């Protein structure tokens, strides 16, 4: 576990994009407030591993807006940082009724005919995720960010989901409209 108190002093450079409490400004910048600590810590290592200046291809998660930013932080530092954001309360967004209806259907039922499972098993009914298992909280996240992740998983641009490649196999059955409907519904999910 991490020391949130210590962690809040190690986040200066983060605030411009993620906000001081992790409740991001720009839609393309993922909110980190109230996200699970295990998931956060995991993304911090994947990001540090993949976004390091001379990083090898396909290792970790490459985030170019964060190149070499986590390199001087130790793993304990990352723990305090994850404990810091994780303890922040998340803001909720708005789900457009126009899209929410198809998003909810896809979220709760998946696409049985495609053999695509619903999202509720791993991300919980209200999108709060499963911290102990490391399944990310999804509710209230910026739609543009969620849409991008879903697209990335599908195009194989994000690969830090393991050997089971849980999200790449799920996302592979999603259409652009699906993703748009899902990302919008999840943004108002709370
Ligand atoms: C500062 C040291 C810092 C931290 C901490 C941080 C964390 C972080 C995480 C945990 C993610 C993943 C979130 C998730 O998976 O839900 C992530 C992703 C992005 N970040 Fe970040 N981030 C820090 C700093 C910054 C700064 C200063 C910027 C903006 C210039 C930035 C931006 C982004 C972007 C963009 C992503 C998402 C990338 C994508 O998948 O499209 N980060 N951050
Ligand atoms: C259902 C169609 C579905 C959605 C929607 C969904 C989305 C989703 C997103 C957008 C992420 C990234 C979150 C972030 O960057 O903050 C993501 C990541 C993971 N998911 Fe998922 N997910 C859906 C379904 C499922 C199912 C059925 C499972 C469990 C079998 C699951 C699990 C996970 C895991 C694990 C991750 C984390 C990947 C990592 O980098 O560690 N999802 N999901």
């Amino acid at each position: 576990a991490g020391d949130a108190e210590a962690g809040q002093g190690k986040v200066a450079v983060c605030g411009a994009c993620h906000g001081v409490d992790g409740n991001s400004p720009a839609p393309n910048f993922p909110k980190l407030a109230g996200q699970g600590e295990r998931y956060l810590l995991k993304q911090l290592q994947d990001i540090k591993a993949g976004s390091t200046p001379g990083a090898p291809e396909g290792v970790g998660r490459k985030v170019l807006e964060m190149t070499g930013m986590l390199d001087p932080l130790s793993d304990q530092d990352l723990e305090d940082i994850a404990a810091y954001f994780s303890s922040q309360k998340g803001s909720v967004g708005y789900a457009d009724p126009a899209l929410a209806k198809q998003g909810e259907k896809l979220f709760r039922g998946g696409k049985l005919d495609q053999g695509m499972p619903a999202c509720t098993g791993c991300h919980a009914p209200n999108g709060v995720g499963n911290d102990l298992a490391g399944f990310p909280k999804l509710g209230g996240q910026h739609a543009a960010y969620t849409a991008k992740q879903l697209t990335d998983f599908r195009e194989g641009n994000r690969t830090n989901d393991g050997d089971t490649m849980i999200m790449r196999g799920v996302a592979a059955k999603l259409s652009n409209k699906d993703i748009e409907a899902l990302s919008s519904y999840i943004q108002g999910l709370h």
